[PDB]
């Protein structure tokens, strides 16, 4: 190991990020990206220039379960291959931000039974599976959350680190 989990997770910024479908996260482990609302999207990029680390942790709504966690590598961008997300009712792709870069630390999920005795101050001190798409995660908060999830030995952190 957890040493060098510990360092990529050193002051960094963590927000929750609920995703309607599965197929959205599957996507998102396969591909390494992200795309969100605007008002996501303008946190997420001052957060991207303000710390070390910006770890966004996954949950599928309905699900029960966190479904990992992945680094922001980039800022949003525009003018890509269009990825093809399964979109909520009525929403269009054009509602949408730009295309974040992420390097997944973690693609092992999470059962909500096991993060209940943590609870994230800057949701009201709500168990931190509690939150709208995008809610920070305070730093001891997130930090233990991360560190709650299952080892994922697939992953190799080094290359993680010298993105630091």
């Amino acid at each position: 190991g957890t040493s060098k989990l510990k360092y990529v997770l050193q002051d960094a910024r963590f927000f929750l990020i609920k995703s309607n479908n599965h197929e959205n996260v599957s996507l998102a482990k396969a591909k390494g990206v992200w795309s969100t609302l605007p008002v996501n999207e303008k946190k997420l990029n001052l957060a991207f220039r303000s710390a070390r680390s910006v770890i966004l942790i996954f949950s599928v709504r309905e699900s029960g379960k966190f479904q990992g966690f992945a680094r922001l590598s980039s800022e949003s961008h525009h003018g890509g291959s269009p990825i093809h997300w399964v979109l909520p009712a009525g929403m269009s792709a054009k509602m949408l931000g730009g295309v974040f870069k992420i390097d997944w630390i973690c693609r092992r999920e999470l059962p909500f039974t096991k993060s209940a005795h943590l609870t994230n101050p800057w949701n009201e001190h709500k168990p931190v599976k509690i939150g709208r798409d995008g809610q920070e995660i305070e730093l001891e908060c997130g930090t233990q959350l991360c560190l709650l999830f299952p080892p994922d030995e697939s992953i190799d952190l080094y290359q993680v680190i010298h993105k630091m």
